[PDB]
Formats: structure tokens, sequence, C-alpha cells
């Protein structure tokens, strides 16, 4: 219908952006016929402990697209507060209100540009992982090793 057409035309636009112009250290593309399983990656952050980490996540997009927000989970496996060991992310913005803060002015690539910033800047207070996030709060030196371990082992090839 018009509804499938408007994600469908605003799909392929992102897509095109995405390839063209994408945020800094943020690529998301399509490698299936499928315009709504689409792959995703995000280089680690200057001064993070994902330093010289590549991270794969997988982006879907609901039927609803965009008054449903992405489904997005890592595939490479991350060591954080507020992303759990089987890639899922805990973000406002992957999140319909009144909770969360999805809204259809979001887009792709501004959802990975806040799990980027995720990345840099825990929520260790609204943690997914408990012992993580207290390994974050009060053993800071603690979880940068481990996270640096983890980045070497899983985000490195």
């Amino acid at each position: 219908g018009p509804g499938s057409m408007q994600r469908a035309s605003r799909l392929k636009r992102e897509l095109h952006m995405l390839a063209t112009e994408p945020p800094p250290g943020i690529t998301c593309w399509q490698d299936k016929d499928q315009m709504d399983d689409l792959r995703a990656q995000i280089l680690g952050g200057a001064n993070t402990p994902y330093e010289k980490g590549v991270f794969k996540l997988r982006v879907i997009i609901p039927e609803r697209y965009p008054f449903e927000p992405p489904q997005i989970r890592f595939l490479t496996p991350i060591y954080h507060p507020n992303i759990d060991s089987a890639g899922r992310i805990c973000l406002d913005v992957l999140k319909l209100p009144p909770k969360g803060a999805w809204r259809p002015s979001l887009n792709i690539a501004t959802v990975l540009t806040s799990i980027q910033l995720l990345m840099s800047e825990p929520n260790p207070d609204d943690p997914l992982m408990a012992d993580i996030s207290s390994e974050f709060k009060y053993n800071k030196p603690a979880f940068l090793k481990n996270a640096r371990q983890w980045t070497e082992k899983h985000a490195r090839q």
C-alpha cells in the first residue's frame, strides 16, 4: 500500500545517504535482497577501551518503520554496562515513548550515532549488565582492562 510504498521510498533514501555520506566511524549497508535485514559497523572511539575495535551490528527494519524503531543488536561481542552477552542494547532511542525516545524524525544513521555515543558514555545507573555496571562505577581501572581485553579478543581481526 502507500504506507509500505512510503517506508520503501524512505529506506532507499536512507541507504543511499549511508552509502554516499555516512557518519564518521559509522557504516550501514544492504548485503541481501531484503532492504529490512541490514548490516552496520561502528569503529571503536578514540580514548575509549573499544579503540581499534571494529563492531558489527544487525539492523532489522520492522514493517511499521519509521513509527516503530529499528531493531539493532551487536553481532560483535562487547563488554559494556548497557549491552548484554546476546548483543541486546539498552538505549532510549531504540524504544517507543513513554519509556523510550524513538520518534519518526530519527533515522538509522542517528540511532547508530547514539549507539557510538553509548559506547563512549555508558549509563551504568540503568544497567543491562549489573556486574559490568558495578565494575564501571566502583573499579574503573578493572572495567577498562576487561573492556580492552574483550575488544582484542572479539573486535580485532
